[PDB]
């Protein structure tokens, strides 16, 4: 039931919206303007503290289509959220609080969006994360976990194809809870839908297994898209799309028009639009008391009465279920187990020689059970990835008898983008949940759009990324990766560990899964590696460290993964013709960088030439040797074995390339890589 | 009408493939045991030469599932192409023509696979080619073009949200002459399809626009696989999906199972499937010579006779349409226009400041006109990237209204990844087509997994990615590239031209354009860029040059893109301290790599500092300067001119640390960090 104030609310956020964006002289007002009505309704009607953004049962809310963001930033202070009148006018301008596009990092933003695509295959994640927490701590008479998921999307959205995968694999888990509502607008940059969108969403849809409803008038219809909202709550099984029809820019004397979607209205065009909404067209950023006074009671207040109870109602539950009230209270206090790290295995020289991806898989059997919030997955690969532990139940519907709710392994399908965002969107829903997927290391770069925003926003997701190069064999170039970590390794915050042997793995492990605002690459090898005399956690925790020591060393040998124990013979070879090698291992950039300079000029030092070892690209190595060993062309298919050979990463292969470093370099003064002028 | 002979060919494609698996230990036997008797169906009646590969009015088709290429192969061997029992006898062997999937480089192999999704998304491209050919060169009378593009996919294939964004536009572009066969089996890596993927995919399609067939019986019933292909073939404002079921691993002992996906099936099952059909279990690629002899009759000869017809006609035409003739013998020929060079605009230091984003337009208005072969496009982003020529005409359906097949302007949608393949199968086409597509540098990371492929094949394909850095401003990090060219960089056979001013644009144009192998990206500012006294296209062309010159420097600035010029400034701020600065610009890695030593070493040389400056990553300079200046951290929202003051990026802020790289190498003999030691 709607009356004025609800519409003066309407009014008032469009016009809020409208008067940031040109104050910024910078923006996109379209959007905001025509999704205006639907925020009202759905915001109205979900519940929240606007006092405690991290409550756990709070209804969560994504903006898919990011550059509306003047609509969510004018939501967020109407409703009480810590955002005032003048950070809204600091919009887009360098060091406020209101960037042009949101960033998780603020209260009351959920997730950073602005490449589209992301919002709505994250939102995924939080509702299976929601599904999860629910058929674990739910009891009868404590109904711990019950919120709702929803979202916002465009065109561009729909048109992106890991929302497609996303939304299959949402159709497939039969996520009733989620629920999206789609502004229809026939507006693009470009220009009109039909120029090359003109496919039936709502065909598309009801073929992933979702439920559509439809809104037809997006622009006035209180009651219908609350209508709306309310039927898709009833949808258990099946995620919702709304589809609602909404005209660009509305109230605008150019709506409809693509001219609305990222330009500040014109001045007099805003004017009048006031007008028309019976506001004075001559003052900004004005918010009637009474929307202040509407919001208080409708949501902040409620919201805080809902937090309460659910207090109440929890402290109950640790006093009935105290192992479950303690695990759950640690997790929502973002600790992990105590002392966990010491069920992670150790080796020493006298093990097996055992691929870094089956060591890994060792890990993982050993840690699942000390570890509730751990939930992997596989992107169709579980067996090449050796990413399942023995004793696990899959996350499925129960519907299904493959497996339930409270299942801990996820099967993602062949979609590694989508992968990436699900785990992004699991990682963001809070309680510690610590989500992996698996891929061959080639193939993340499928899910670069993903990747990069688990390192913008700091969610701390682990990608085990097994088949780390040419080692591969057989399957060829289109298979092995070769410019992939150099990749990764140029994008701030993100440890792209790629460890050589048993004590390695464990050490690449306790740093991923301790870390709170770093996700994590580990590059694990299909081939048998040893197990190196020298290695252990305490020292591959600091990303890289002397794995062989001399005095006087005439080369320094550093390698990561498969190359380490290569080097490690080569240094043998080169011990024969009196050459003394000291042997670097460098499991992680990011780890090591991270280090204090006196460290890492220790691992590195001054007047010893440093040559590098490690069969991919080698423009990324300039930071630490002097000299560089790797493959800058694609790979081959053949025996692993012969590969190797082919492109010289023999140990006297390697042993030759260092005499040849050393003669170079004598008599010349050398300065360590790591040295900076400024 | 099929006969037993068409039956005993099938037998044979089954045994071989199964043979060539077995004898590698490698390789997967399923899906093409399950193909085989579409494949039979399929080649039967598809018009090519097998001893003219490159017939452009030949039948095109596409492995999308490229595991599968066992079953390329024997095709391949059976009707004739350049491909023998020996080479078969080396599958997945160091140096063999026969790799572990799928390579453009060999005969009959149309495009590399192996990465699901591609396959499909570059069949597309094939098909606009096709239709953009026959719209531009057929006359009456003259029908030049009319070839068919056939697809085989698999579950992977239609899980990868790059085949839902190019089957989104495939329907939107009405390509009646596409035609997909689905492999319909039930099975992926994983298990069961329906452990993730129980989608109505038949349902999805027609949402799409395409026309759906079903075959129940793929494992058998040739004429049904018969029928469903030539009533695909009267679709012609639709594109055809015809969803086959078969069993993976066919006659095999484990058929059925996920086991038979990817590995050699054990052989004692081997010999019960030969006894099976009629083989001796005892010997192995063994061609019964009535196959050779149905295949040289059904397609051999007849598509011999077909490529006969085509040249007779052909060389009417060049009688009949002279100027057409001519072009159309030229673009088949491979070769541009004679001096198109000469419609390259050139400039001087008097001349406006322009974005480089501006001065791109400028280029293709001028040669637009001069090159029939090129076709553009944008993914949504036509007036932020300034890529459409005035006088172009949209390639699009003739019912749309909004333009036609003979169109040379492509509206791809926000589909990064798509636009990427369908240009590699434009490219992959013939007639010398120069596509080239364009949305901001930061996204064309969503299509990493298709520029991959550019690089890997040698499709000179151009990438016009705008908005390269911070000089973005408002819009923020999540726009803000940082990793993106040193990832590009690290991979082989690409060009990533950052041009700095317009004869640098004119440069990066050439050279791409000139190029037949090496695909490329010219990263283009937001921002206005004046113009530099020294450049030119014949020093750009160069991929790094001298920009200015003093005798005797202190130091050498290198710069790429938009630092040239302020590198140019800090030049002048340290005159004035009596420093002297060379400035080189290196507006391509690539291509400057490509010069002599000799060349490089005097662009480089040994006894000078050497800083580069750049706003993005720092981690790939190490092989050109001796220190960095640039950013290693996301960006920040704000005003262009702001955010990189914020960073540094001022004159005197670059001078600063010239000043402070000289007073750090002062007394040290320094190497040129072009010299290599092995
Ligand atoms: C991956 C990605 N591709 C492209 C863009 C650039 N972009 C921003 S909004 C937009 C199109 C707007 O489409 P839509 O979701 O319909 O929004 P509307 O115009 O309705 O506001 C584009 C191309 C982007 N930010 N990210
Ligand atoms: C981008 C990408 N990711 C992952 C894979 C690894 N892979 C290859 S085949 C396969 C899927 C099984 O595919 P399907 O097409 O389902 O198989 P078939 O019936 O032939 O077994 C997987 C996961 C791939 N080829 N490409
Ligand atoms: O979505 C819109 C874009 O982010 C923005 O409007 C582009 O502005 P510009 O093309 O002027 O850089
Ligand atoms: O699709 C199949 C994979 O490329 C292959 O079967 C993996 O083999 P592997 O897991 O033994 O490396
Ligand atoms: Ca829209
Ligand atoms: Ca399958």
């Amino acid at each position: 039931q709607f009356t004025d104030i609800d519409k003066l609310a309407v009014s008032t956020i469009r016009i809020l919206a409208v008067d940031t964006v040109s104050k910024a002289n910078s923006g996109h007002p379209g959007a905001p303007l025509g999704m205006a009505p639907a925020a009202h309704v759905l915001w109205s009607q979900m519940r929240m503290n606007p006092t405690n953004p991290d409550w756990i049962n709070r209804d969560r809310f994504v903006l898919s289509n990011g550059h509306a963001v003047a609509l969510l930033y004018s939501m967020l202070h109407l409703t009480g959220y810590d955002l005032s009148i003048e950070d809204l006018k600091q919009f887009r301008q360098l060091g406020s609080r209101t960037p042009g596009h949101p960033e998780f990092e603020l209260p009351g933003v959920e997730v950073t969006t602005g490449p589209l695509g992301q919002g709505i295959s994250n939102a995924v994640g939080m509702a299976m994360a929601q599904a999860n927490l629910a058929a674990t701590y739910n009891k009868p008479g404590f109904t711990l976990s019950d919120n709702y998921t929803y979202v916002f999307l465009g065109d561009g959205c729909l048109q992106e194809g890991i929302s497609s995968e996303a939304s299959s694999l949402a159709g497939h888990l039969k996520l009733g809870n989620l629920i999206a509502i789609y502004d229809d607008n026939k507006i693009t940059i470009d220009g009109a839908t039909s120029i090359s969108f003109d496919e039936d969403v709502a065909k598309r849809y009801e073929a992933y297994g979702w439920e559509v409803l439809y809104v037809e008038n997006g622009n006035e219809d209180l009651a219908g898209i609350a209508k709306a909202i309310a039927q898709a709550k009833l949808s258990k099984d099946k995620p919702t799309l709304i589809k609602m029809t909404t005209t660009i820019g509305y109230g605008s004397l150019h709506a409809g028009s693509h001219s609305v979607h990222g330009a500040p209205l014109k001045a007099d065009d805003v004017k009048q639009l006031k007008s028309k909404f019976g506001f004075n067209p001559d003052k900004s950023f004005v918010v009637p008391q009474e929307v202040y006074d509407h919001y208080q009671k409708t949501i902040l207040k409620p919201g805080v009465e809902a937090n309460n109870k659910w207090n109440k109602l929890f402290s109950e539950y640790q006093k009935k279920f105290p192992e479950l009230g303690a695990e759950l209270a640690r997790r929502l206090s973002g600790q992990l187990p105590a002392n966990w790290e010491s069920k992670l295995p150790t080796y020493t020289a006298k093990d097996s020689a055992v691929a870094t991806r089956k060591l890994s898989e060792t890990v993982l059997e050993d840690v699942y059970n000390q570890l509730p919030e751990l939930i992997g997955g596989s992107a169709d690969l579980t067996p090449s990835n050796l990413t399942r532990w023995k004793e696990a139940l899959d996350f499925q519907p129960p519907s299904s008898g493959s497996g339930n709710y409270s299942g801990r392994y996820i099967r993602y399908g062949i979609r590694e983008h989508a992968m990436g965002a699900i785990m992004n969107g699991i990682s963001a829903f809070g309680a510690n949940y610590k989500p992996y997927g698996g891929t061959f290391l080639n193939f993340v770069s499928y899910a670069a759009g993903a990747v990069r925003l688990s390192a913008l926003s700091g969610h701390p997701v682990i990608w085990v990324a097994t088949h780390d190069s040419i080692g591969v064999g057989e399957d060829g170039p289109t298979h092995q990766p070769i410019e992939t970590l150099a990749h990764f390794r140029s994008l701030p915050n993100i440890q792209v560990w790629r460890p050589a042997d048993g004590n390695e793995v464990s050490a690449a492990y306790k740093n991923s899964l301790e870390s709170k605002h770093t996700p994590s690459i580990i590059a694990l090898s299909r081939q048998n590696l040893p197990q190196l005399e020298g290695s252990s956690i305490e020292s591959a925790s600091k990303g890289g460290y002397v794995l062989q020591d001399v005095a006087n060393p005439d080369i320094i040998l550093v390698a990561t993964g498969s190359e380490v124990s290569l080097s490690v013979e080569a240094a043998k070879t080169l011990a024969a013709k009196n050459i003394k090698a000291r042997v670097v291992s460098l499991p992680d950039f990011f780890t090591f960088d991270k280090q204090p300079l006196e460290y890492r000029l220790s691992v590195l030092p001054d007047n010893v030439p440093i040559m590098s070892v490690e069969v991919l690209a080698t423009t990324c190595w300039g930071k630490y040797a002097h000299q560089s060993f790797g493959i800058d062309r694609f790979g081959a298919s053949g025996k692993a074995p012969e590969v190797f050979k082919f492109f010289g990463f023999t140990p006297e292969g390697v042993a030759e390339r260092a005499q040849k470093t050393i003669a170079f370099y004598k008599g010349d003064k050398l300065i360590s890589p790591l040295k900076k002028a400024f």
